[PDB]
């Protein structure tokens, strides 16, 4: 099959040793930099057609992070790839002890549709830097980006090492029968289980970046003007379609109306009176998802928004009040521009609420009280945490990005990408000279 | 059922919060120290009954490593558990950025039979140190150790947090239907696939310490006296039943006879002329494995040994020459005292031989040439590597132990155990005050574009 042949060619190119010199890896990273610069308008056009992004947010909410990762990895690669001496003991003073990093082989990256350039290419950057071949499977839901990447990746990168596999679910299923040395998947919790099951057939390690509902606790006595503008930015970027969007708010009933008012103020600042006319507001990816999200508004009290246009997949920025946690909007990841507010009567109740649910990819809290922030962190579990902001924690080189429990396993970004896509091999090198200190270990044992 | 109740109790005890304070964790680790001290003779008796170990090798080839791990983890725990600040950026210089470590919840450790104390309790030590409840499933093949641990663990450790599950494969299968937050398994490559498949049902992360045939390349130019003594020791300890035993030798035909002679010399020093009379030589774990290993001698050119006694499950230290790489002894992990020598014409042929096979848990090479060592490491892949010795690389606090490919995924020992059994949670904590620098990110976007 075309899929088997592409994987075979990637594996043969890897086994040849081509990717082992750092110079080769850096040439391919530099070719990706050239791709991003030269294909800027094409990338914008694809993101506009798939998701109703514009030239500014295509770059500053997505493509820029890929460029930043490439530049940082090129700079750090020689230090990261070096053998790393480790601590000795009195018995091993004359030995060399070190961790050797080496590629895994052929890595598969399965992209997702909501940031279809970042979530295909940013993982690829780390896997290239670690010396692997990298097979890419873009999501078919972001059809324009998928088509674009199939054309431009082989225009810039080695054609055997870094192939792009076209198609949808059947092609991904077929691809998952192939033998890889690591799989990174971004997507749903349910498909994560399918990926891990396929990986098990070849003992392939996985990095799974999955889902959940990221809570956003807002403390009673905090600056709501600052808080709600930050929350609205993260919730409504990309029309709500972000893995670490603040999915829902938990707050004391006494500040619910203040939160609604300040979110509304920020939304009008951001997108005007009619967000359908804002160049900065996105659209839902597909008709299925449009219908799903609109269904989540049914039965709810709409404090703002609540309307949609099926033909162009516009959903107005929507705020829901006094939401029943058992209702549908509170029983699935929303992934759209619908923000429910759930009342809780204390920090302790908020912590209980979060812990009774599955572990989220992100947890957010807004408070001016350092003790509240430390307590909530200490008593909950999530992939990552931001206090007093949203989104930003997954964009930083020094903070590995990943989930826990149902939100995933493993992590990447920065140095952690290099580690994730390598094998870290413990090495002990001893002199081949008689050593009296060793003879105690040989039989016969002493009486 | 019994299994479901033990896991339910462990999860409830974890949710109570009792494991979170470091004081509690250190108490449980100190209780394991006390168990090792007070149950010294019982542990030896169980290893003697299971594997024909004695009081010396029970301790110095197994129990001592658990003790050292406990002592090391107790002293380091507060540093390892602390929030870890990380590098800031100009845009985050006024924030706090750090990695917060927290327990996973309920960890399952599935032990194996060949080092039935170490490969149950050393992983448990790490999981306890990281604040988890830990369910233990000992292997039924080391029956005396399995029964002993079911008795003594609850005498020393918290009863609800740290239960021991009895039984064989049917009970392990039932246990794998329960929801855990991490599973560590030591055993075969084949069962590792079954474990990972069961883990996928709950998105449970796994550490799999699996199998393979660890090659041992001996350079033509090296000191064969020193090399063969070290090889013999690692190969024949525990009657060959070690996950990182040097499984087979690769060497130039010109040195095969000298290797045989020096292996024989060391074997005679270790165990006498008749190894069956040595208190230091072990026995095969079970009748099934006795028949399997004996089968691997059939059809082979025997240089030394080659016989066994089914009644005691003794297999003589055995060396095979001019071994066909396609023959049974070279097509499965031996896990017994049968050492095949396979001939290669060069280092390059040895590298190719190793690379055509699945990635082994350990790779060994004996050479006084630095370039040979560096080239073999650079051109192969294995879980870990030792040059000029065997076994020892997996006993050091500073060298994580684990496989790659078919020999496994993940690692543990020392700080790596604490990390493996924790979630490392990235945290950004910003002041809640207006910050003008943030406003660039908010829509509306600039209507005119500028250079990037
Ligand atoms: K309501
Ligand atoms: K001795
Ligand atoms: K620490
Ligand atoms: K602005």
């Amino acid at each position: 099959s075309k899929i088997s042949e592409a994987v075979k060619r990637a594996r043969a190119a890897f086994s040849s040793g081509r990717t082992r010199p750092l110079q080769f890896r850096i040439q391919q990273l530099e070719a990706l930099q050239r791709l991003i610069q030269e294909q800027e308008q094409e990338l914008v056009g694809a993101l506009a057609a798939d998701l109703h992004k514009n030239e500014w947010n295509a770059y500053y909410e997505e493509v820029v992070y890929v460029l930043e990762e490439i530049e940082y990895m090129i700079q750090k690669l020689p230090e990261w790839a070096a053998d790393e001496p480790v601590e000795k003991t009195p018995q091993t003073q004359q030995d060399e002890l070190y961790i050797h990093s080496e590629p895994l082989g052929v890595v598969l990256v399965i992209g997702t549709w909501n940031y279809p350039f970042n979530l295909t290419i940013q993982p690829m950057v780390g896997a290239i830097a670690a010396g692997n071949a990298v097979v890419l499977k873009p999501s078919e839901l972001s059809e324009n980006m998928a088509s674009l990447l199939a054309t431009i990746i082989p225009q810039y990168l080695d054609k055997d090492l870094y192939p792009v596999i076209n198609g949808g679910v059947p092609e991904t299923t077929e691809l998952l029968k192939e033998r890889f040395d690591h799989i990174l998947y971004t997507g749903s919790t349910g498909v994560g289980k399918i990926i891990m099951t396929a990986a098990a057939k070849h003992l392939t390690p996985v990095t799974l970046e999955l889902g959940g509902k990221s809570p956003c606790y807002v403390d009673k006595n905090c600056d709501l003007d600052v808080a709600c503008r930050r929350i609205a930015w993260g919730k409504f970027m990309n029309s709500g379609q972000t893995c670490v969007a603040p999915d829902y708010i938990l707050c004391d009933p006494s500040i619910q109306n203040q939160i609604v008012e300040k979110l509304k103020k920020s939304l009008k600042e951001f997108y005007g009176e009619d967000a359908k006319k804002s160049r900065d507001y996105g659209r839902i990816i597909s008709a299925r998802h449009f219908q799903r999200v609109m269904g989540l508004i049914e039965g709810q009290k709409v404090a703002y928004g609540g309307t949609g246009d099926a033909a162009t997949r516009y959903i107005a920025p929507t705020i829901l009040t006094d939401v029943d946690p058992q209702s549908p909007v509170m029983q699935e990841e929303i992934f759209g521009p619908v923000l429910p507010i759930v009342c809780v009567r204390s920090l302790e109740e908020a912590i209980q609420f979060i812990n009774q649910r599955e572990k989220p990819l992100a947890l957010y809290m807004f408070s001016s009280n350092d003790k509240v922030i430390k307590k909530m962190i200490a008593e909950t579990s999530s992939g990552g945490v931001a206090a007093n902001d949203v989104i930003v924690h997954i964009t930083l080189h020094s903070l590995p990005f990943g989930g826990v429990g149902n939100s995933g396993m493993g992590s990447y970004h920065g140095k952690k990408s290099f580690e994730t896509f390598s094998h870290r091999r413990s090495c002990l090198v001893r002199p081949l000279m008689n050593d009296e200190g060793l003879k105690v270990r040989y039989p016969p044992s002493p009486a």
